[PDB]
């Protein structure tokens, strides 16, 4: 019943974070709002591939956007992902 | 440098948890030591497939074992996974 529904909900979030590039994006958005350009410069990633990771994180509800006429700013969306990144940040990001 | 080493270390742990069955096993081991039989009865899983999940979790350092002459008892191993399950438990396991 709920065991398979909650397990699925959590797995969706875990699968979205179980990627080196996707995790680095989320960790950078910890208590911070960044644009596509700011992420591109801080990650050495092509815009085409960076847009693919952002699309995956957006489709699964891990990040939400805000536009400043054409510039898109990204930020962590769900409280579950915010708590997940906060804990991971202290375990691996030295803070 | 460390960015790709720490990201890899965290991804290994996230990939191990990004599975409905593997996550249910870890959640059951939260502050609890259980044998193979106790897990088999509480999860409706075949012993062959349950041993495969336990082997994956063991190889990646998420669980460690203890034997009582022939009975194997499982428990969460790393402090990182213990903190991860503790947070997930409060977000989805209602406690």
């Amino acid at each position: 019943k709920d065991m398979e529904q909650n397990s699925a909900k959590a797995v969706v979030l875990l699968k979205a974070m179980a990627n080196e590039r996707r995790l680095q994006i989320l960790c950078m958005l910890h208590n911070q709002e960044l644009s596509v350009g700011e992420l591109c410069a801080k990650l050495q990633l092509s815009q085409s591939a960076l847009s693919q990771h952002l699309a995956w994180l957006r489709r699964d509800g891990l990040v939400t956007t805000r536009k400043e006429a054409q510039t898109v700013y990204y930020t962590l969306k769900s409280e579950e992902v915010k708590a997940m990144i906060k804990l991971l940040h202290s375990l691996y990001c030295e803070e």
